[PDB]
């Protein structure tokens, strides 16, 4: 009825993601590009390399847009969401929000105006340390997470609003948490389980006191944020029941957009930064670039992107080589099918290295090493490569892969702009190698000093 591809014979201290993708790039060596682990009768049919990947996510997109039910479910029910649902749910939402996402029925400002208000907040917030050292993990995770409370409520927060410290401080604890190595089964269990759960359930119950007020004011001629655009296509659909978009969705589809929109982005900002110090030469020219642009009056802004090749490759050659999710979230096919010389069942759970394909030796020569011209063509000039999915590929694609990318680069040269870059340590010993985790690359505990301009 169906026949996985093989792998080695099943069941198989502190092991991280960073080491799994590895593990499963030696097991790519003897087996080939696709092969099957067995986790007692658990198969989960693992996909290396680019040809396999474009093969299954891109010209196979259908049939490879499942979710995989990850190491567990959860009763808290959080599969009427993005990340975790399914079938036509996904389907209704992720079009909804992909549109919702890119200035359809949510008011005239933009989403580029939000991370802009941010950006500037954020330098602001980054002039508070006077030169003094400073570890910017506190302030980094606010960034992003502010611009998503903007979108969904539209109203950003001081960096002492205790509503926020409250929202990140939740947030925080199902990253320590999530973020967790394995040891056959992840690592934690011990009283976390419970805390995990609690902290969801204080997150739906405070997008649902927003949710609320929201309900009391609402106005088909008038959306200005996700909550209000949502509550409208209610209203669009109704005597169209039962519907994907109930209460019970906005709040999984909002909580969601908090824990992916979040930590992705603060701790490539993180590990952004460190590269930049332990990288002086690359920070003197993008910063260089950046005068050459756009001085110090004004806002930097996604038109002068392109007229950065310097700039935009770095960005790229940061989230490129950091690696920040190995082996992107776990896929699922989404019914029976033949790829290559395979049947695979509905519902097998498929895993892929994209590890693989952004540390690929021939498209990037000597890639275990973090170099700008990665992303520059012999003159200079920037490329572009079909090897670049750090938001994975296909149609399940981080939906916030151009948001990700507006807060990466305004927030990066805004930090640019206004600051050099001071290291404590002299960025020739500064080691960078990341530690370890449950399902990400992380970057090293680091400080560094903000000093206000100077050339
Ligand atoms: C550096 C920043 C980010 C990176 C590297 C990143 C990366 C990824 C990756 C690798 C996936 C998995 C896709 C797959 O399952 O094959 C993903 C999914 C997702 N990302 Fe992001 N992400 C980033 C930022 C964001 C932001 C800012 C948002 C907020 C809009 C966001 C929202 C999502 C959502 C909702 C999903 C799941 C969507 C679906 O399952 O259909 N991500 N992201
Ligand atoms: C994109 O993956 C994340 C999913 C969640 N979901 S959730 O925490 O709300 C739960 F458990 F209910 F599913 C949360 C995240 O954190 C805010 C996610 O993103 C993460 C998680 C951990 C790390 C680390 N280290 C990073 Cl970099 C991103």
């Amino acid at each position: 009825r169906g026949k996985l591809p093989p792998g080695p014979t099943p069941l198989p201290l502190q092991i991280g993601i960073k080491d799994i993708s590895k593990s499963l790039t030696n097991l790519s060596k003897v087996y080939g590009p696709v092969f099957t682990l067995y986790f007692g009768l658990k198969p989960i049919v693992v996909l290396h390399g680019y040809e396999a990947v474009k093969e299954a996510l891109i010209d196979l997109g259908e049939e490879f847009s499942g979710r995989g039910i990850f190491p567990l479910a959860e009763r808290a029910n959080r599969g009427f969401g993005i990340v975790f649902s399914n079938g036509k749910k996904w389907k209704e939402i992720r079009r909804f929000s992909l549109m919702t996402l890119r200035n359809f029925g949510m008011g005239k400002r933009s989403i580029e105006d939000r991370v802009q208000e941010e950006a500037r907040c954020l330098v602001e917030e980054l002039r508070k340390t006077k030169a003094s050292p400073c570890d910017p993990t506190f302030i980094l995770g606010c960034a992003p997470c502010n611009v998503i409370c903007s979108i969904i409520f539209h109203k950003r927060f001081d960096y002492k609003d205790q509503q926020f410290l409250n929202l990140m401080e939740k947030l925080n604890e199902n990253i320590k948490i999530l973020s967790s190595p394995w040891i056959p089964i992840i690592d934690y269990f011990p009283g976390t389980h419970n805390k995990l759960l609690k902290n969801v359930a204080f997150m739906k119950s405070y997008i649902l006191e927003k949710v609320k007020e929201h309900q009391e004011s609402m106005d088909m001629n008038n959306p200005q944020d996700f909550i209000d655009c949502f509550l409208m296509k209610m209203e669009k659909e109704k005597h169209n029941q039962p519907s994907e978009f109930t209460i019970e969705s906005l709040e999984n589809t909002a909580v969601d957009l908090f824990g992916a929109g979040t930590e992705t982005t603060s701790t490539t900002l993180r590990y952004a930064l460190l590269l930049l110090l332990k990288h002086p030469e690359v920070t003197a020219k993008v910063q260089e670039e950046i005068e050459r642009v756009i001085g110090r009056n004004r806002s930097p802004c996604m038109q002068d992107r392109s007229h950065m090749p310097y700039t935009d490759a770095v960005v790229h050659e940061v989230q490129r080589y950091i690696d920040l999710l190995p082996t992107s979230l776990p896929h699922a096919v989404t019914c029976d099918i033949k790829f290559r010389n395979y049947l695979i069942p509905k519902g097998t759970t498929i895993l892929i290295s994209l590890t693989s394909v952004l540390h690929d030796n021939k498209e990037f020569p000597n890639p275990e090493m973090f170099d700008p011209h990665h992303f520059l063509d012999e003159g200079g000039n920037f490329k572009k490569s079909k090897y670049f999915m750090p938001f994975s590929a296909g149609k399940r694609i981080c939906v916030g892969e151009a948001l990700a990318g507006m807060e990466l680069f305004l927030f990066l040269t805004s930090i640019l702009q206004n600051f050099n870059l001071k290291s404590l340590v002299d960025p020739k010993n500064l080691d960078t190698t990341p530690v370890v985790n449950g399902f990400a690359s992380v970057p090293p505990f680091y400080q560094l000093c903000f000093i206000p301009i100077h050339h």
